[PDB]
Parts: structure tokens; sequence; C-alpha cells
């Protein structure tokens, strides 16, 4: 029939139907819907403003650009995380505040299906929404899937520490996309009364941040963090952020007389000029030559006084905030291959010794945040075993993963629980067939592996076994049920214990079964070690 | 006496008194009155905004700049259409939103004289208001004459097809200046309740557009289109305008990743950079090599969705719309010398044959928009007459004139007529003594020839025979009478029948008398041909 | 016990304590508090906009930058006027709208002490607030002292003479600071209901202008003009100013097609570019050859139609406005050494004859504004006496001093008196030990010599004698009493008569006592000569 045409507040939107195998009702897809005014010129380094309305019918049938980022790194991550057959090459632009919608609802009628907003990851430096296709999830579980984008790197996170540039522009874009949904999603057969935000990695941490922010209050009703939370140090800048702002400005060829002078100067810079600055800063690579405490991994989240009134530690410590069902999960080997490879980690010999371990762990300061006085003990706790240099390197990775995702995730889960809100945890342990060739088959539950089950990659790509297909059908149902009742459980699916005092979590993989006290031991150790 | 000082909404304006040979009543003249804020910087490619108010008295005693255009092309047209003796040298600037006023009213007393607002032509690419002196008309028929300006070329008509740059900036200016008139004319002895708009060529097509625009309603009560209407295709863009925008962005050295990207980039360019882009484009000149269907004649009117909700063809269909007295006229030989000479036509030998005719007609695509399979029938219907190559060249010029003005003008008139509103038509056939020395004396009723009678050139220049002086007097009468009563008739003047079903019109010239069915046979042929 | 933290409408401010010998209660100092939004980008050449509120605690413990100016000239004047022991070197920046506060109040309690707002001088081309340390005056007279800054030169006074750039930006900033004081001063223990503005030189003229401006109505309750008033021609521009605008524009490398075009262009220029333009104009210096009337001193105050509705002459002619106690004073030798030296006067021979003098006075047209036909007359009235060139040189200095400050000051005073408001006058006659070596010891009461006494330099620098100390205590007490009651009289002080019909004034110096009719003779004379 005639392409799908939905009416929104700003104007009519045109899309295209896409039927999936085994589903009569085709899925309506809208690509590149603007949810905010293009942040160009004077709007750079400022909160997102509403999108100007249009006079006729807007054709939303073309993938939007991805926010300015390292094009090589961007395309690489996309190819590794995409759930669709062939990766979709994208263009770069500052005009990237768009979102993609996938509704399996029959627009001719009135439907109120649950809405699931996806926040992509990429360390807040790279990524896009187009990378994730929701055609499968939307059909198999009959939910309206929405993928959003937000300013990355300098454009979405540059902060001078004061009012001239508070920061968190990227986080504000997410909040704006959430309001867009509350105001228009009903036009796509989605129930604005039931919105679930979920994201992986930096997207995960973003979810945690939104769950603690007063600005997002009432913009969602359930949240899910996949391998990433607000306690994930590397993504949250604590202390005086001024030194960073100046370092960036100097590189860009700007004076540092005052804050307003820097912001003004940086606004004058071109996109290419700021992309070059980015490349020079080398944000997603382990800095070897230099002091570990001087390596700037990124311009993560900050305490601007708007989105976040104080550090995540401080905020969660209190129990006076709108609580919602929150699902926090991690993978078996978060630091298995993906992250180390991208960051170009030194580990290439396949083995390591205490001395070298403590040497590498040190330079990993901008990631784990371990005082040089805690290096020995930390290394001993994980490598103080077998003489096998090879088995050491493996325990070294588990060492890093526990500090970045493991312990943090569990902590957030505990606090949310104590806050008196429905909490859930899981430990994904599986090795997708879509993995990379360079990835050693001895790795399972790597960073981002759960993505393929979540977005039903086995229903779009080819070569998926019946075992890999069912696993996905299970995850999608678990997720979708949560978006529906704030409870993953359902008929035909194993039992998922709510993370309470017993601290029971679900283990997903070849064999999905419940368990208890995830990393419980690991947490204890670090909680004391970190206490100096 | 002392310089006239009128009080307007945004401040007091100072002018000067000028006396015309024989008239005791001195005419108050104001030059350079702003009717909007200068469309500089971010205000480029945006609607005109109200002008900021001034403190003391503003000297409105100097000619304003003409809108940025091809300085050479603009200077030529100014010297070929000016009715004043010596041609005034103008300056270029994006700061060109001014209007000139000519009032014979006695400012010392309340006066409600009819107001005639003039809209200059020039293919929407060149032109200016200072070119036309309103002294003679204002004094002879006692009416306030107002010449207005509007953004041209890229500045006034650049459109990306969407909300990022809808377009028709130039027409919105025409509207702004009209609202200004309704708000201030009374202070100049003019009656806002009786404003007549009239223009020639592009100024004519503009009147035709305002007559059809829901925004213009109530800003004028009488319309006059001299050689140019909404059906003159060359000036109206249909279909996706996105290609033209992208071609312009590229020529200016801008990326085309998205609409917003283009507009932002172009807004960062200097006036001169856009003027160089203009010259590079080579607009008003016939392209003889390439593809006629791709040739870009100019940047005209589009369907923004604010000024025009749909194409003129569809608009004139409806009856449910406000209607006013409309006078549509054309010249004997619209494609006689002027236009061809300006666009550099291959016509130099002074004759033409059937074979070279069909070829030329095709390259003339951007003007007559005639299919390539229709060329044979069209050429045979006009040139199949005699075997005289010279007559074939003249009958070929009649071909282009009919398609660009003849047929369009009549169709527009018949629609206004059947719409239930007073309509009037005429055909000017005379050769002013103010013609160029380069125009053959055999050309009678060439494009723009009426302008000399309309603006009483015979009373400002020299060499005008009494016969020509007489023609001018009659013309200004009819006009002013039409302005006064929406009817040209008045004792002392030949009778001008209303354009009703008998399709009676007036032939102006040495011998002025009525006739019937103007271009009747012509309209039939062209409507039937295009039907295929 | 802990750094001073104060809450304001815009956010928290953090200062520092500084104790002054003789006072138990340490003074709370706040440096660099923003009272407006940085006048950058499109904000240049526009009214000051409110400052953006900050989220946490802002540290105002660092000296703010001074507005862009001649770095050399700026730093020189600061060392010559500074009352602190060591001159503080400052940075330049368009982001200069800050104010400094010195409060002797105990912020742990509720206090409401009189507020004295200082407006530094420097011909509206240079100067800073930081130059003046309020520590002494604040502690000694128990009053809150506020030092403000305002846009200088082109940035603060560029006028096209119309609505596209009225001018007086620098005066608007001063008014913007006064509003900030009324909204937040109570947080600093200040009494918003008792604000006294005072300034020296261009600061004196500013105060004088604020007294005639409707915009300053109810923003201060007492005024003090030290050596400068609104009748000091040199700082006030009369007549068409457009010619000056164009002159700057061309120098800066801009077009001059229209006013809007000129302002649009200058806004594009970088700080460094406008600064280089400043240095080129040679604003401070004096041209010895050419034509005196073709020179150009500066960009003083203009008649914008906002800040000032008409010339100070016309405005003071009316007794229709808010009348507040006004104190106007001058020094013994206004043109004794300081100004001449800074402009580089050819008086490097210490001698001057009746013929060489008539030449200088003419060349000094932009400073005295005297028709060349009058030069001979005036020159006689002063130098027509002794045949001693050495005395002629001195009498010549008295000539200029009387025309710039002497006569203007008394006239301004008398008019205020006749308006029926409290008036007072004084004449400082002392030679501060904190003078410059290169300064002749025969010069007593040079321009700005009262500043050392007013700001208590004897209590900040070293070597002051018991006499110089006593003088400073007396002056401060006099100023503080005036701020308190609008009357300088108090116990322990001589009697300062009001400026009624007897025209009594105070002779401040080593021997302070009252007198009558200040410059009465000179006032009568000049008024006559100028009557031509
Ligand atoms: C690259 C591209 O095709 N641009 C298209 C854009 C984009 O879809 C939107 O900017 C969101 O991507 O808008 C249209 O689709 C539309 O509204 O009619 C037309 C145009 O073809
Ligand atoms: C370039 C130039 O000379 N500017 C002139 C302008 C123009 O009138 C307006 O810009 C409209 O052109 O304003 C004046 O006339 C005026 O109001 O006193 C002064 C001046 O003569
Ligand atoms: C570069 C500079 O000196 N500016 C400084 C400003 C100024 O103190 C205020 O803006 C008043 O001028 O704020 C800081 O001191 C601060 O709040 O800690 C840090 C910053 O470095
Ligand atoms: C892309 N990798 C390169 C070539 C193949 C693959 C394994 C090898 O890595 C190592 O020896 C590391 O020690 C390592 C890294 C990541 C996971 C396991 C082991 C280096
Ligand atoms: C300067 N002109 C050149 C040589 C003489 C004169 C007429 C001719 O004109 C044309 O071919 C035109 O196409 C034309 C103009 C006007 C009337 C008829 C035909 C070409
Ligand atoms: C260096 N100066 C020389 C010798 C001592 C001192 C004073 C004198 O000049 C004057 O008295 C002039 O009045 C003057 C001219 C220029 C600058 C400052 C003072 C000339
Ligand atoms: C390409 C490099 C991609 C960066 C994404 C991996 C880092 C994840 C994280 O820091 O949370
Ligand atoms: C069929 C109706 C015919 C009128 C259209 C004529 C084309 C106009 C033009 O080429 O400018
Ligand atoms: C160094 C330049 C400083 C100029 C300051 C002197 C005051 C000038 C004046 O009052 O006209
Ligand atoms: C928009 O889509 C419609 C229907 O698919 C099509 O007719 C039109 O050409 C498209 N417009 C664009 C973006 O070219
Ligand atoms: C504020 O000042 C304190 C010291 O007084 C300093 O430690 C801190 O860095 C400043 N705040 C910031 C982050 O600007
Ligand atoms: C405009 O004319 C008036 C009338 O004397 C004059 O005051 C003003 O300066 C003139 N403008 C210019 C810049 O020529
Ligand atoms: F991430
Ligand atoms: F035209
Ligand atoms: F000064």
């Amino acid at each position: 029939s005639s392409p799908p045409v939905v009416d929104t507040v700003h104007g009519k939107v045109l899309g295209k139907f896409v039927s999936l195998e085994g589903f009569a009702q085709p899925v309506a897809i809208f690509l590149g819907i603007p949810f905010a005014k293009p942040p160009l010129g004077p709007l750079r380094f400022t909160p997102p403003q509403p999108a100007e309305p249009w006079s006729f019918v807007k054709n939303a049938t073309s993938y939007p650009p991805m926010c300015t980022q390292d094009p090589k790194a961007g395309q690489l991550l996309s190819e590794l995380f995409t759930n669709r057959k062939e990766n979709i090459p994208l263009k770069l632009s500052e005009d990237c505040l768009y979102l993609n919608i996938y509704t399996p609802a029959d627009l001719t009628k009135k439907n109120r299906l649950p809405v699931m907003v996806w926040i992509h990851g990429g360390g807040l430096m790279v990524g896009a929404a187009s990378t994730y296709d929701g055609l499968a999830l939307a059909a198999h579980e009959n939910v309206v899937v929405v993928t959003i984008q937000y300013r990355l790197g300098i454009w979405g996170f540059f902060s001078t520490g004061d009012e001239h540039s508070r920061g968190n522009w990227g986080h504000l874009d997410q909040v704006a996309a959430l309001r867009w949904v509350q105001d228009n999603i009903a036009s796509f057969g989605g129930n604005p009364g039931s919105v679930t935000i979920f994201g992986e990695s930096a997207g995960g941490e973003s979810v945690s941040v939104l769950v603690l922010s007063p600005l997002a209050k009432n913009l969602f009703h359930r949240a899910i963090s996949e391998s990433g939370v607000a306690l994930t140090s590397v993504l949250v800048k604590k202390g005086d952020v001024k030194p960073l702002a100046e370092q960036i400005a100097i590189t860009a060829g700007c004076k540092t007389t005052t804050s307003a002078v820097m912001v003004h100067c940086l606004r004058q810079k071109t996109e290419e000029e700021l992309l070059e600055t980015t490349l020079k800063m080398k944000f997603l690579s382990l800095d070897l030559q230099g002091d570990p405490r001087e390596s700037q991994p990124l311009l993560g989240t900050v305490i601007d006084g708007m989105l976040l009134l104080k550090t995540p530690e401080e905020l969660q410590a209190e129990r006076n905030f709108h609580t919602v069902p929150y699902m926090v999960g991690i993978n078996k080997q978060e630091f298995g291959w993906l992250i180390p490879m991208l960051m170009s980690y030194p580990l290439s010999e396949g083995q390591l010794d205490q001395k070298t371990a403590m040497s590498l762990l040190w330079k990993s300061y901008p990631l784990v945040c371990i005082a040089k006085e805690l290096i020995p003990e930390a290394t001993e706790k994980y490598l103080g075993g077998t003489d096998d240099t090879v088995k050491k390197k493996d325990l070294f990775l588990d060492l890093i993963a526990d500090v970045m995702f493991g312990v943090p995730s569990v902590i957030v889960a505990r606090n949310h629980r104590d806050a008196g809100a429905p909490t859930y945890m899981y430990e994904f342990q599986y090795r997708p067939s879509f993995s990379s060739d360079m990835k050693p088959k001895t790795v399972i539950g790597d960073h981002g592996d759960e993505l393929f089950s979540v977005f039903g990659a086995p229903f779009l790509k080819e070569g998926a076994s019946e075992e890999e297909i069912r696993l996905s059908k299970m995850v999608m149902k678990f997720w979708a049920n949560f978006a529906r009742n704030g409870n993953p459980n359902g008929e035909g699916l194993p039992h998922w214990p709510e993370y309470n005092q017993k601290e029971g979590y679900l283990q997903i993989g070849a064999n999905t079964q419940a368990a208890q006290k995830l990393k419980d031991k690991e947490v204890a150790f670090w909680t004391n070690l970190f206490a100096k």
C-alpha cells in the first residue's frame, strides 16, 4: 500500500513498510526524524532547542548522519556492533540530532504499545543509531523501538566548569529525545505512558545518569543498563575540569584568558577544525609515553548543576528520588578482546608477569583509577596464583573488567535495591557467531556480545544456529516483558529472581539459569582497597 | 519652503520638495525609508523582520543601495528602463530593504490620496526601485507613488525545499513593505484603504503571486500586472528544488550533507562570495551547450507553504478566495529585442529557417519549457507561414512571447474573470523615442516599452513628440482612474471595455481603441498541444 | 576562620579576607564579579545584557581583565594612579564587565553601610578598576567600596549616529553595574538605599552624564565629580558623528556603504584587529602639523536619544528631574604635568612666547575647542602680563586647565545649585609624595593628585608623613560623610559651606579652609569670549 504517513506536532512524516519473515503486519520504519534544532553556529555548546516545524510532508526514508567523530573508529565500531547484514556507511555532520523509529503497530488503528528507546554506546566519543536495526525486536515482541543520537566528544561534552559552558550537551540531547517521544510517540502507535530506556556501554552509563537526573524525571518508566553505569569512572569526570578545557582550547589554537573567551573562540572553529583537534587529542587509545594521571581518555559526564546536582556516588546515596524498575547486567569477559583491541592495548605476547602487569596496570590509570600504592596488592590479588604467565594475562583482564563494569554495576544494583525500587541483574555469557575473525574463540561474553541477542541479529544476518536463534528469542522476550510490566518474567521463559537481599541474578547463555551474589566477593575486595 | 518632516511609527523622516514644470503644488519626496531590519548575518535566507525605531529625525534624502546583483547587468537594465533624464549610479548591498515615496498631497493637511506601489522587474535577479522616478505620475494624476525593493537572486530566493530555508524571501519583503504602507501611508497623505500594486515583468509576476497569496490579502485593493504573471513558468519552480540548492552550495564551495548544513555554510559566506557564485552561475543568459532541461535560467518563486500553499495553476482554480480589480496587460512584441539582446541569443544574421528554429526552440527549454517531441508541431504552426527567413525569425520571436506572456496572461485573466472579479486587459503597441540606439526601429511594443508612458517619461526627458506626450497622459490617466475606482474609464479617454465573456480589451498606442478575444486562437493551440 | 561566601541573585560568590593595621575586623574582598554577560560576538556594540547565573560557588579571588586598550598606555596610567604599594599588571580582553567589592562589614551579621561606587578615568580609552584598592577607604570610613569597569574606546563608544549603533555602550555598562548594586549589594553588608557614585577625570564626566540621564534615575543617591564634568567638550561629541564612524571603519578595513554595513563588518573584526585599529588612530597623542580641526581626540559620550536626550548644556538648563546632592571639585594645576606628559607636549623647553603659544593653543583645538580668531584674545588675557617666557609657559598651562576643568566645573555646579539641589565644591592643592620622579616639584595639585588622599594611599604605600596621613584621613572622612548624609560636615572637621549664592567652596590641602567664588573671574571671561 501507500507509504506510512504519520502526523506529528511539527508536521507530517513519510516512511516505508518493511515486512519481516513470519509476520503478516509489515513494520513501519521512519529514518532521520529531527527531534531538535540543528546545533550549529551559536547553538554549539548550548542546550538543544526544539525543531522548527515543516509545511508539507517530510520524507523520513534516509539514514541520518552520525555526529562528528573519528570516522575510522566510528565505522569500525559500527561494523562490530551492527545487527543487520551489511553495515550501513554513514556521513558525518554536526546536524545529527535525529532519531529512528520502528513501529509494528497498525497505524490505521489506535495502538498504545510499550516504547523502548535505545541509547548507543561508543565511550561518548563515537557511535550512531542507524547501526542498530529494530525491525526484528519490534516485530517479535510487538513494541515500538526508537533509536536516538546525541552530540559526541567536544560537541556534546566540552565543559569549562562554569556557566559559560556547563557541559553534558550530549546528555541533554538524550533528554530532549525523551520529551519528543512523550509528545509524538502516540502518533506511531506507542504508549507514552510506558517508555523504557536501554543502552549499552556509554549508552548504559547514560541510562544510569538519566536515572539519577531530575531532568529526565517522568520521561521514562523503566531502565536497563548493559555493561555500563554512572559509577563507571572513566565516563565521569570528577574534580576541576578547567585544565581539560584549556588543553583542548590551546590545541584548537584558542586563548585561555577566560572561560567565555575560550567558548567564543571554539564556536568560531569549523567542524573540520574541531575534528582535527579531536584526532590530535587521541581519546580512545592507551597513552604509554607520559604520566598516567595526565592521560585524558574523554570528556565524559560532569556535575553541571543541571542534569546532575552531584556525583553519582552522592546522589544514589540518598533515597528521595522517583524510582523505577532498573535492570543492570554485565558480560562474562567485558575486557575480553573488543575494548583492549580498539584502545590498542600493549598485551600482544599472550602472557605477562607481576612486574610487567603492575607496569601496564599503572598506565591504565585513566581507566581503572588505581593509585600506584595499590598497584602491587591489586595485581597480587588477581595474579598471585599460577606461575603460568598466560593464565596471568587472562586474570589481568578479569582484573580490569571487574573495576570498570563488574563491581560498579553490582553497587548501583544494590543501592537501587535499597532505595526500595525493583532491581534486576544478569550475567551474559555467550559467544555469538557474528564475532570478529581476529577474536580468539577462547573468549566468551565479550563487550557488546549481548547486543546480537537483544536486537535479534540472528533474524537479519545469516548462519545463525537454531541454538543461537532461540537464545535471541529468549532475550528479546525477557527484555520486552520488562518494558511491559517492569518484570522480565513470563510463561515459557526461565525464572528471573528479582535482585533483592538474596542478590539473585540470571545467567544467560547456552544454559540460562538463576544464580546468586554476582561478583559479591570481588566487590568486597575493591570496596576496601579503594578505601586506600 | 522647509524640508517636509513626516512622523512614522519608527520615527520622524525628513525629505525634500521638488517641483515639476508647470505644477504649483510641490511634490514631497522621501528616499531610502527602511521598512525592515537589514537582512545581514543570521537574518540571511530568513523572513524580513520589523525595522528598529530611531531616536531623532532621520534624513531620508539619499538614494538607497540596490540589492546585491550582477553590477553590470543591473546597471544596463537601469539605463534601459529609467524614466528620469540622467541615470542614477547605484550601490550594491544586502542592506537594501528600502522604499521610496512620492506624494503630491499637502502634508500640512489630512489627505487620503490613492496609493500606487511599484514593484520593479529583472527576472528576480537584478533591478532596483530608484530606477523609476514617481514625480511625473504623482503630480499628473495626484496619487502617492511608492517604489519598493526586495531581495534578489540567491539572497531572496534560495530554497532547500524544506523548513531549513523555505524560500520566497523576496516576496515576503514585498509583503513587508506592503504592511509598512498600511501602517504609515496616511502620514504621507495616502489612503491605506486604497492601495494599488503594480509591476512589470518579474514585478508583474510578483503582483500575480500576491493576488493569489493568502498572506497578501488585505494589503492592497487593486492589482496591475504589466508583462508577467504567475503562469510565466520561467519564474516559478516546480518539483524538487533540492538539486538547484545543492548545485549552488557546491558552486559556493559548500558541503551538501543536509539542508541545514547547506544553509549554515552559505550564511557564513561574504556578500561578495555569493556575488561571485552568482557570476559563476551565469544566470540570465541562454546556455547553448549541454542539456536544455538542466539549464538554470534563474532562482524564482517556489511553493514555500507560507506565501504559496500550492502551484498557481491549482490556486486560480478555487473560487473561495478574496478577489479585487485586476488589470493584466502585454506588449505587442514581448520577445522583440530587449530580452533576446540581454540573454545573448544566436540571432545575429537577422533571419532563421525551420531547421535552426527547432534546434533553438529546444535550447530555449528553460524559457518555454516545451517538450522535444512537441517542437516540430509548435514550429510548424508558427513558422510554416511564409518562406521568408526573416519573417520566420520574427514569427519565432512571437512564438516565445506567446508562451512566456501572451497565453499565460490571458489564461490568468479569464480565471480572475470567471472567479467573479472585475478584470481588464490591454495590448501596448508603440515605440518610445527613449528606446536604445541599438534597437531596430522596426520593433514596436518591445518588452518594457509601456513603462515610458506609465511613468510619464515625456515629462522628465527630452525629444518626446507631442503624440508621445499625449500617449503618456492617457496611460497615466487610465492607471490612476483604475487606482481610484478599480476601473480605467473616465471622460476624455477612449472607452475601455471590461474583460468579461466578450473578452474585450484595449489596444494602447497611436490609435487607442477596443477589440476582442486577445490571443484567443493562440491560447487554444497552446493549451491543446501541452495537453498531450 | 574560613573564606567569605556570599549568596547573590545569580549564585554564590567566594572572596578572601584582608586585615588592615588598626582594625580588628578584617575586610572581605571580592575580585572579578561579573555584572553583565560578556559583550562578545553579536553582543558587541549593543546594550549590556544580564549575567548568566552559575550553579555552584564562584571564586572571585582573582583580578579580572581590563577592557581592550592600549596595553602600554593602560599600564602606565595604572602605575601613576594606583594607590597600592605594588602596581598589579593586568590582562586585556573584551570580556571585561566585572566589578570588585571591598566590605568592612561583618558578613556573619546584618549590616547596611553606605555604598561608594567608583568609576575610574582614562579619557574613555584606557583604565581599569583593579588599579584602585578600596581596602583603606572601606576599613577607615566603614563603607562598602565597589570598583567597576566599562567598555572603552571603540568597544564602548563607537557611534554611527543612528539606531544601527547609537553609542554610549560604556555608559550603559556603568548603569548596568548600578542596577547590579541595587539588586545584590545587601548581600555584602551594603545599604542599597544609600549609593554614592564618584569618579575622577573621564570617571568624573561619566558621573556627570549619569546625573543628567533618565536611565540612572534612582540608581544612586549622591554624586561626586573629581576633575571632569559633562561640559568638558573633549569627552562629548556634538554634531554629525557619522564622519568619525566611517573614518574608523576604513582604518579597520571595512566597507562604508551604510551604517548597518559598517557595524556588521566591525562586529566581524577580531579583538586584535580592533586593537590595531585603535593604535593606528593615535587617539591619545596630539598632532603637531596639518589641521587641528581635522584631528580626532577620542570617541566620547554622544547624544543617543536613550542615555542623553539632548546636550548637557540643554539638559542642565532645566530643573525637571530627580535632584541629588552633587559634589564637584578640581585641582590647582589640572594641566600641570600629567596630561601634557601623556599627550607629549612640545613644552620640552620650559619656556613659551606669545607667538609659539598661539600656535600650540590652535594645535590643541581638540582639547580646548577655541576658534582661531579667538586665540589671540584669550592668549593675551593670560600671557599678556609678564614678558617672562617661563611664566607664560605656566600661565599657558593654567589656560588649558581652566578651559577643560575650571570653568566647566563651576558652571555645572552653579546650574545644579539653581536647580535647587545640595551642591558643594572644592579645590585640591597638595603634592603627594607618591608622585613620579620625572615630575617637577614646582607642580602642586596636578591631575589626579587627590586620588592618593581619597583612597588612603598613605595607609597602603610607604613613607607618607604624618601630614599626608592626616590629609588622607580628612578627605576620606569628608567623602564618607557626604555618602552618608549628602553633607561632608562632621565632628573633627573644618566647616565645608554649601554652594549657595555666596558660592563658598573648600580649599583642601596642607592648610584646609573655606573660601568663596571659585574661578569666578575666569568663568565670566570665558563665557564672554565664547559668546562669539
Ligand atoms: C539525504 C536525503 O535524502 N535527504 C532527504 C531529507 C532527509 O530525509 C531528512 O533530512 C532526514 O534524513 O528530507 C527528505 O527526505 C524529505 O523530508 O522529504 C528529502 C531528502 O531527500
Ligand atoms: C551612506 C549614507 O550617507 N547614509 C545616509 C543614511 C541614508 O538616508 C539611509 O541609510 C538610507 O539610505 O541616513 C542619513 O541620510 C540620515 O538619516 O541622516 C544620513 C546619510 O546621508
Ligand atoms: C583565567 C582566570 O584567571 N580566571 C579564573 C576565574 C576568575 O577568578 C573569575 O572569573 C573572576 O575574574 O575563576 C577562577 O578563578 C575560579 O572560579 O576558580 C578560575 C579561572 O582561572
Ligand atoms: C588481534 N590479536 C593480535 C593478533 C591476533 C589476536 C591475538 C593477539 O593478542 C594477544 O596475545 C593478547 O595478549 C590478547 C588480546 C585480547 C584477548 C586475548 C589475548 C594479538
Ligand atoms: C544589432 N542587431 C544585430 C545586427 C543588426 C541588429 C538586428 C539583428 O537582430 C536579431 O537577430 C534579433 O533577434 C532581433 C531583434 C529585434 C527585432 C528582430 C530581430 C542582429
Ligand atoms: C623633563 N621636563 C623638562 C625639564 C624638566 C621637566 C619640566 C619642563 O617642562 C614643563 O614644565 C612642561 O610644562 C611639560 C611639557 C611636557 C610634559 C610634561 C611637562 C621641561
Ligand atoms: C518522498 O516520498 C514520496 C513517496 O515515496 C515520493 O513521491 C517523493 O518523490 C519523495 N520525495 C523525495 C525525498 O524526493
Ligand atoms: C574555587 O577555588 C578553590 C580554592 O579557593 C579551588 O580549589 C577550586 O578549584 C575553585 N573552583 C573551581 C573548580 O573553579
Ligand atoms: C542630513 O541632513 C541634515 C539636515 O541639515 C543634517 O543635519 C545631516 O547631518 C545630514 N546627514 C548627512 C550625514 O549628510
Ligand atoms: F561506550
Ligand atoms: F523581470
Ligand atoms: F580620563
